[PDB]
């Protein structure tokens, strides 16, 4: 059970995903 980081109603359990999410949904 890795970290449960949540951003847009989606917990992140993989650095590959988070490194691609915040990088894509940076907020514009």
């Amino acid at each position: 059970e890795q970290y449960t980081a949540k951003y847009k109603g989606r917990t992140f359990r993989n650095e590959k995903e988070l490194r691609d999410f915040i990088e894509k949904f940076k907020g514009r």
